[PDB]
This record gives structure tokens, sequence and C-alpha cells, in this order.
């Protein structure tokens, strides 16, 4: 499916069996669970602490977690942060492994 | 051309006849110019106080200011907020406007 962005790009996917609306954000280098989201999953792996992530008002502490993602028919297993930010974010390097593109 | 995002998706954009390096970004619903970047603009036209952007981490002040994109044989005249933000981003606002198209 293609975005036209005239509204922002939100999809639903599964992390460990858990359907999320997601933002598909081309200026993320990586993805962030947001808290809220990483307490209602159905399951949860090992938090393992992380070093931050850095955007728009600094930089904010975050801590990284084991995930299984199914959307596309794909299974993606792979680790992501988590940090309380206002909503979840699958960015280039879950947007990859899903085969996104940005086309200008 | 299309962005496969295995690398931040970055291109030239002259704004105000001044090639810059912007960041295009699904995930920004509105364009934001570095400080930095505005005061290198060949040209700049008036600043209009506004009421500023949320990201990551928290809320950071904006003004508005008039320019004019030239890009892929296009000239938009628009408003762009200027911010002390690491990097010029093309929101979702000036990709609309461009053609740009998100595929999953
Ligand atoms: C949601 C998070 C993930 C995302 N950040 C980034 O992707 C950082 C980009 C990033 C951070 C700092 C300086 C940068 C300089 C050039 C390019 C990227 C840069 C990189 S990361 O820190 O998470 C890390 C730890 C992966 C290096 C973000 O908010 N992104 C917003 C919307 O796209 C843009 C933004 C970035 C920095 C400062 C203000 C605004
Ligand atoms: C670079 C700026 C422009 C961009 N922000 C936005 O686009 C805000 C999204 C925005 C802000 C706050 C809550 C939101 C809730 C749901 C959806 C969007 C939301 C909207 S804006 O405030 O500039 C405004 C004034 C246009 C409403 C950003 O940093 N974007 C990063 C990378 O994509 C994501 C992010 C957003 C908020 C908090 C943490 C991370």
């Amino acid at each position: 499916v293609t975005y036209n962005l005239e509204k922002r790009p939100t999809t639903i996917v599964l992390i460990n069996d858990t359907p999320l609306n997601v933002l598909l954000d081309t200026g993320a280098d990586t993805s962030v669970l947001t808290t809220a989201h990483y307490n209602r999953l159905k399951y949860r792996g090992r938090k393992y602490q992380g070093t931050g992530i850095g955007g728009v008002g600094g930089n904010v502490e975050t801590f990284s977690t084991p995930v299984t993602i199914k959307k596309k028919g794909r299974h993606i297993k792979t680790r992501m942060l988590v940090a309380d930010i206002p909503v979840t974010i699958l960015g280039r390097d879950i947007l990859q492994d899903l085969g996104a593109k940005l086309v200008l």
C-alpha cells in the first residue's frame, strides 16, 4: 500500500502477539515502543539497559527488549527500544526489514 | 528516486536560493529549518512568532518564516518553522507538495 502523506502514515502491526497502531517513520534511525505499549504486550522478554535516543527537545533514556513483529506475512525477531514517548515508532531498521521504500 | 532506508533519506533542495541537505521525514507533521540554516540563507523574509513543536524530549519554541523551495522542477512558496534542532526537516506538508509517497 501507498501512503501519500495527507495523514500520518500509521498501520497496525502485531508485536509479541498484540495488535498496536504504529507510526512509519523515515526520520527515526531506530524503532521505539512507548512504555504504555510495552506494559500492554501479551508477552514481554527481558529489559536490557540502553543509552538513549535524541530528538527535538533533547535526550531521553531507553531500555531495549526482544520482540517478534508480524506484518505483511513476515516474522521479524529483533530488539526494540522502550521510552516514555507519545507514540510507538517503526524506524528505518524495521522499515528496511519490511521492504518499505520512500519515493520522491 | 527511491530511498530504501539503509541510510537516512537525505536530499539537496534549494531554500531561498541556498542549497541545503535536508532529511525527508514521514514522522514530521510539518517542516523545520534549523536556526543555523536560517542564518545562512541568501535571502530571508520576516519571522512570525510560533507556538512550538513537540518531539522525543519535550517541546521547543519556534518561529515561522516565508520560504521558496525549488526541487524536482517545482517551485513551492510556503512557510517553514525555525528551531534549534540538529537537522533541517522536510515533513509531510512539503513532502505532499513534492509528490513523495511511502510504499509498504
Ligand atoms: C524518534 C527518534 C528515534 C528520532 N531520532 C533519531 O532517529 C536520532 C536522529 C538524530 C539525533 C541527533 C542528531 C542527528 C543529526 C542528524 C541526523 C539525525 C540525528 C538518532 S538516535 O539519537 O535515536 C540514535 C540513538 C539511534 C543514534 C527522532 O525523534 N527523529 C526526529 C523526526 O525524524 C528528528 C530529530 C532528530 C534529532 C533531533 C531533533 C529531531
Ligand atoms: C521534528 C518534529 C516536527 C516531529 N514532531 C511532530 O511532527 C509532532 C508529532 C507529535 C507530537 C506530540 C504527540 C504526538 C502524538 C501522536 C503522533 C504525533 C505526535 C507534531 S508537532 O507537535 O510538531 C505540531 C506542532 C505540528 C502539532 C518529531 O520530532 N517527530 C518524531 C519523529 O517522527 C516523533 C515524535 C513525536 C512526538 C514525541 C516524540 C517523538
